[PDB]
C-alpha cells in the first residue's frame, strides 16, 4: 500500500517569490513554479490577499534553506505546477500560512493529503483565535 509510505524532503533554490501560494524555484537544476499543497489563499485583489503574499514572500526570501516535499499522488498539476509542501529552514510554509489565518485548507485529495490533519489543526487554532480571514 501507499497510505503508510513516508515522504522525503528535497533541496530547491529560490528564484523569485510570486504570491500567497506559488513560488518560482530551481529544482533538480530546472526552473519550476511550485504551488502549496492543501491550501487556498486570497488573491491580491481580495481581503488578506496582499497579507498572504507578503507572508509567503518573507518566509521564502529570508530562508537560508528551502526544501520541497512531494506527496504520494500527483506531483505536478494540470497547469504544470509542482505540488508540494515547502519548508523554509525546517518550517512548513503550508502550515505557517494556515496557522496565521492567511490561507484555508482546500484541494484535499486522495493519497495527496499526508499533512491534512496537521493543517486542519492549524486552521482550527487560527479560527479559534479569529485570525485574519477568520475575523470576518
Ligand atoms: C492546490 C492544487 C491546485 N490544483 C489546481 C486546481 C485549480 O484549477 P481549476 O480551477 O481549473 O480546477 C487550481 C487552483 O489554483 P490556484 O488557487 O492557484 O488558482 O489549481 C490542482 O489541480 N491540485 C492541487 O493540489
Ligand atoms: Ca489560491
Amino acid at each position: 500500500a501507499t497510505s503508510t509510505k513516508k515522504l522525503h524532503k528535497e533541496p530547491a533554490t529560490l528564484i523569485k517569490a510570486i504570491d500567497g501560494d506559488t513560488v518560482k524555484l530551481m529544482y533538480k537544476g530546472q526552473p519550476m513554479t511550485f504551488r502549496l499543497l492543501l491550501v487556498d489563499t486570497p488573491e491580491f485583489n481580495e481581503k488578506y490577499g496582499p497579507e498572504a503574499s507578503a507572508f509567503t514572500k518573507a518566509m521564502v526570501e529570508n530562508a537560508k534553506k528551502i526544501e520541497v516535499e512531494f506527496d504520494k499522488g500527483q506531483r505536478t498539476d494540470k497547469y504544470g505546477r509542482g505540488l508540494a509542501y515547502w519548508y523554509a529552514d525546517g518550517a512548513m510554509v503550508n502550515e505557517a500560512l494556515v496557522r496565521q489565518g492567511l490561507a484555508a485548507v482546500a484541494y484535499v485529495y486522495k493519497g495527496n493529503n499526508t499533512h491534512e490533519q496537521l493543517l486542519r489543526a492549524a486552521e482550527a487554532q487560527a479560527k479559534k483565535e479569529k485570525l485574519n480571514i477568520w475575523s470576518e
